[PDB]
């Protein structure tokens, strides 16, 4: 499609992160309102999820079980809320500094960009012991995504680049995007195409697997886009942070 639609969220203030579940429900961190909202597919009415005590939530992820994970940026913690639950749980990460992005793989392992510590950490399901991933030279990493192969993609915000680390690899690779300015968010679809919010350039770019040539997606009127998500239909969802809105673009 060449034509975005603005999703019917209400009252957003600088939305940061977005995620979409297998049912097409869209989850958004309403950063400026210390809340997380969701919108079911076709619904005109959001619901505020029952998290407690959030401070400028940044990133959001949702797993196949419908559990919602949120980086509670201002409180240096990551919280999760099981589907239908009333009570969040704080995940046992240690030593976070302004965590910024979160992703969850098919095994339930949780990956977090520890923005203030220039590192990415992961926590296996049920584990009490995080592991720091062997990225090199990160500067304020913002967003993270993980594909079905376990490859981890990170927007290295301060270095104007996107890096990836294959499962079990010691050595990251810098993806061949061009001309990025403070990239914030990243998503990867089932075909391995990587989508990045090029925050400082008011645009969203994608790079197909093995391609050397990005394409700029035909969104219009973006202002400092933060987060991006892609569903199984290839629809791309973007938090248009500066315009207090969320937009989507069908394939």
């Amino acid at each position: 499609s060449n034509t975005q639609t603005v999703l019917p969220f209400t009252g957003l203030n600088t939305p940061s992160g977005v995620a979409v579940d297998s049912a097409g429900t869209v989850y958004v961190t309403d950063h400026g309102n210390n809340r997380v909202v969701k919108l079911a597919a076709g619904s005109n009415t959001q619901t505020v999820l029952p998290f407690t005590g959030l401070n400028t939530p940044s990133g959001v992820a949702v797993d196949s079980a419908g559990t919602v994970y949120v980086t509670d940026h201002g409180n240096n913690r990551v919280v999760k809320l099981a589907a239908g639950s009333n009570t969040q749980t704080v995940l046992p990460f240690t030593g976070l500094n302004t965590p910024s992005g979160v992703a969850v793989d098919s095994a339930g392992t949780v990956y977090v960009t520890d923005h203030g510590n220039n590192r990415v950490v992961k926590l296996a399901a049920g584990s009490n012991t995080q592991t720091v991933l062997p990225f090199t030279g990160l500067n304020t990493p913002s967003g993270v995504a993980v594909d079905s192969a376990g490859t981890v993609y990170v927007t290295d915000h301060g270095n104007n680049r996107v890096v990836k680390l294959a499962a079990g690899s010691n050595t990251q690779t810098v993806l061949p995007f061009t001309g990025l300015n403070t990239p914030s968010g990243v998503a990867v679809d089932s075909a391995g195409t990587v989508y990045v919010t090029d925050h400082g350039n008011n645009r969203v770019v994608k790079l197909a697997a093995g391609s050397n040539t990005q394409t700029v997606l035909p969104f219009t009127g973006l202002n400092t886009p933060s987060g991006v998500a892609v569903d199984s239909a290839g629809t791309v969802y973007v938090t248009d942070h500066g315009n207090n809105r969320v937009v989507k673009l069908a394939a």
